[PDB]
């Protein structure tokens, strides 16, 4: 079906998803010369005491490491979000090489990847009927730079070799997000969208403006596994990000002065 390599990628996505040209597509560029803050936008509250992680999988895109999402365990209010959203699953995006693999950039400038903590809206019941929703979705999202190593990302990076092709899954216990996110938590917010199909356009980008440090052992782990599936051709999962959208007639607020 779709995917990022130049027959199937983001150029591509339109034909099948034609909200693709949409009106609020992410991700877009963080100008923070027109990028306002807004003293109305309230503090995050990021509440992970309890998450529960279940597993980790490869789905042909990226790996994603899923929550128990029943209750309210692993949620985020505030900010500009209007109800309580819970943790579903987190997964990055990344590049081939350090110098590319941010979805979002900052005045142009890329990082060497993107986490995105994907939460949706509990009044909607569950993340199937939220996807559909204008105001479904909360993602937030993390720059990552090499440098030194994040000790909470390692757990992650230490069974990435057992989910390495498309469709394999592995239990994945007692890992705390908190171990992911930096110090501040001053951010960016805007209306958007999905930047994988479907695309829908029912996403509240919250980017964090405080990237955390990975090492080169690390990220180089991600680039090790698989787009495709156990047996077919090797296709090393790189590379795996939509590039920059309009922004159109929207703006980007900002938490901080
Ligand atoms: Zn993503």
């Amino acid at each position: 079906h779709w995917g990022y390599g130049k027959h199937n990628g983001p150029e591509h996505w339109h034909k099948d998803f034609p909200i693709a040209k949409g009106e609020r597509q992410s991700p877009v560029d963080i100008d923070t010369h027109t990028a306002k803050y807004d003293p109305s936008l309230k503090p995050l509250s990021v509440s992970y005491d309890q998450a529960t992680s279940l597993r980790i999988l490869n789905n042909g895109h990226a790996f994603n490491v899923e929550f128990d999402d029943s209750q309210d365990k692993a949620v985020l209010k505030g900010g500009p979000l209007d109800g309580t959203y819970r943790l579903i699953q987190f997964h990055f995006h990344w590049g081939s090489l350090d110098g590319q693999g941010s979805e979002h950039t900052v005045d142009k400038k890329k990082y060497a990847a993107e986490l995105h903590l994907v939460h949706w809206n509990t009044k909607y019941g569950d993340f199937g009927k939220a996807v559909q929703q204008p105001d479904g979705l909360a993602v937030l999202g993390i720059f990552l730079k090499v440098g030194s190593a994040k000790p909470g990302l390692q757990k992650v990076v230490d069974v990435l070799d057992s989910i390495k092709t498309k469709g394999k899954s592995a239990d994945f216990t007692n890992f705390d997000p908190r171990g992911l996110l930096p110090e501040s938590l001053d951010y960016w917010t805007y209306p958007g969208s999905l930047p994988t199909p479907p695309l829908l356009e029912s996403v509240t980008w919250i980017v964090l403006k405080e990237p955390i440090s990975v090492s080169s052992e690390q990220v180089l782990k991600f680039r090790k596994l698989n787009f495709n599936g156990e047996g077919e051709p090797e296709e090393l999962m790189v590379d795996n990000w939509r590039p920059a959208q309009p922004l159109k007639n929207r703006q980007i607020k900002a938490s901080f002065k």
